[PDB]
């Protein structure tokens, strides 16, 4: 008995609304846009419902403040967060967003415990870890969106240098979504050609690569300082939809994201950004990148950042 | 010589950003987001650029505040407007927006006078007329977006009543984008079946049709009262992309928009909501709907309100 796919978006602010809009435009699923703020999800859903006939989609998009409406959701995307952009570090939202997730975790557990959950709420790696702990869902059914956005940014910057289509740049960012993220230049390729080759050829300099690595690392502040009123939300929404697609269409897509890693990268059971294979059973596998010693070390420092914020959360007021 | 298609969005608020996002996602053209507000267009353009590789698009999107950047634009879409949502009417903002439009007209006149210009700035029909006058562009290359958004709502509401895909509802809303808009119920068909027939089959009462007509004219308020921030912006951005598409792909598509009508509907040269044929030469034709005496009267009232407010603006100091 064919049933329409259903995605619940918890939090209907900037990112949440664009997720709804893109999912409906692609006719990927019906969408349930959930928020505790009166009127916001309802009006965004009505406005998006009107664009449906324009896109040729028959997806249904409704607004709600009732967890009961997310029952049967195949995928839950969590964007809910306290207000205001982080001033210097995504960690500043730690205390407030962990409380919100406790609440979202109760709604999920009761209305759609078999859903694939994708967290977006910052500080990402720690929020995903917190969510999985308080909700009790299987590790492979809970992951965080970050890698796809960090890697799209790294691929884009590399592509803008060489003047080529970014889809032809292969490049991963691993580790937690924060200042210590590791854009792995060691395995970047452009049409099959490694960066070491472009250096010999004289078409890119190590300094140029270094600037790309840095740009990647603090790209969030560049966008946030220009928007003034908030942080990025167009690409983070497209990234969440790519992850939801991988699950709903059982793609076996290789997706860098925050996933529970306990056997690769020399860690034994932590959520962090790694290349995963996503399909109908959620995170189905993690791939082992070939890191240089210097990279294995920068990863090591990333992991410590994650552990530190995490201990801080464990000792919250 | 193949050149990339180029679309300038004048005004990067709620609607402009969404238009950039969609156009980019569909790889329909490169996008220039123009705003005089500091940082907004650069920030949205940068965030959207990061999402191009996720959508598999090579569209380039940049933000600027220099009209010289819109030169060579094949289409210009105008969303520039002074702050604050309409209270009861999209009219109140008349002078400020006409002032704003004067700048854009000089901008377009200098940098890309061969562009197809689509206005969205309210009060729509007057704004469009004003833009064409002061810019001097061919009448058939200047029009306003309203009908697509109104007809989409009208189709959506008819489709919800019958429980069928809105894409299979054929329906037009003509006249001014105001309370004086005319949802032409006599032009309604659902898979070939007319409302009279559904009437006789007892599948819809006249009361229900009336309520649908009313829902259409006041639908914008319903969205605005829920957003508590401004007016609808997801569906109006999509409607403008559909208009840009008919132009760029030379579709010869039926697009209900605000065009220079001068030998149909009993008017001799005014800008109003009518069913046009858009292709690579802009508005290439206007179709003549089979209106009932009542609708002819209703359109009548609508037509006066345009000229009325149009004179209020022809004077001023
Ligand atoms: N993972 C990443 O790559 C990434 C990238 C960009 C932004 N973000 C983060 O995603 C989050 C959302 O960003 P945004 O711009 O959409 O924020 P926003 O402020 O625009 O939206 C957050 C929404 O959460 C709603 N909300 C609040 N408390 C809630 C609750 N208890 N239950 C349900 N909804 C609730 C709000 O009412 C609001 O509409 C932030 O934490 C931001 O830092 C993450
Ligand atoms: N035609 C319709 O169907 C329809 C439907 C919905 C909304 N609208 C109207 O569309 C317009 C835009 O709506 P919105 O929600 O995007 O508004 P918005 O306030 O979010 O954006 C308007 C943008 O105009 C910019 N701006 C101001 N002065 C400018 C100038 N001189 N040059 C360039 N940019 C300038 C602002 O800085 C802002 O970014 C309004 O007039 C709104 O009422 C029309």
């Amino acid at each position: 008995m064919i049933e329409r796919r259903k995605i619940a978006v918890i939090g209907s602010g900037q990112i949440g609304g664009n997720i709804a809009y893109i999912v409906g435009k692609d006719n990927l699923a019906d969408v349930v846009l959930f928020d505790i703020a009166e009127g916001i999800p309802q009006g965004k859903a009505l406005d998006i419902t009107h664009s449906m006939v324009m896109f040729g989609s028959t997806s249904k998009v409704i607004g709600t403040n009732d967890y009961a409406d997310i029952s049967g959701s195949d995928v839950v995307i969590i964007t809910a967060s306290i207000p205001g952009r982080p001033k210097d570090d995504r960690s500043e939202l730690l205390f407030g967003n962990a409380r919100i997730l406790d609440s979202v975790a109760e709604g999920v557990k009761k209305y759609c415990p078999n859903a694939f959950v994708i967290c977006i709420t910052n500080p990402l790696d720690v929020m995903v870890s917190h969510f999985q702990k308080v909700s009790g869902l299987p590790h492979n059914k809970v992951c965080g969106m970050a890698g796809v956005l960090d890697s799209s940014r790294f691929r884009t910057f590399i592509a803008q240098h060489f003047g080529v289509n970014a889809s032809d740049v292969s490049a991963n960012v691993i580790g937690g979504h924060g200042d210590g993220m590791v854009p792995a230049t060691s395995s970047v390729s452009v049409g099959g050609v490694p960066l070491s080759s472009f250096i010999k050829q004289g078409l890119i300099t190590q300094e140029q690569i270094d600037e790309i690595v840095c740009h990647t690392r603090i790209a969030w502040k560049e966008v946030a300082d220009n928007l003034k009123t908030g942080t990025a939300y167009f690409a983070p929404a497209a990234a969440a939809v790519k992850m939801a697609e991988a699950y709903l269409k059982d793609k076996k897509a290789v997706v860098p994201c925050s996933a529970f890693c306990s056997n690769h990268y020399g860690v034994k059971g932590i959520y962090m950004g790694v290349p995963t294979i996503i399909g109908k059973n959620g995170v189905e596998d993690i791939l082992e990148l070939d890191l240089t010693p210097l990279e294995q070390k920068l990863l090591g420092e990333s992991i410590n950042e994650v552990n530190t914020i995490s201990k801080v959360l464990d000792n919250a007021p």
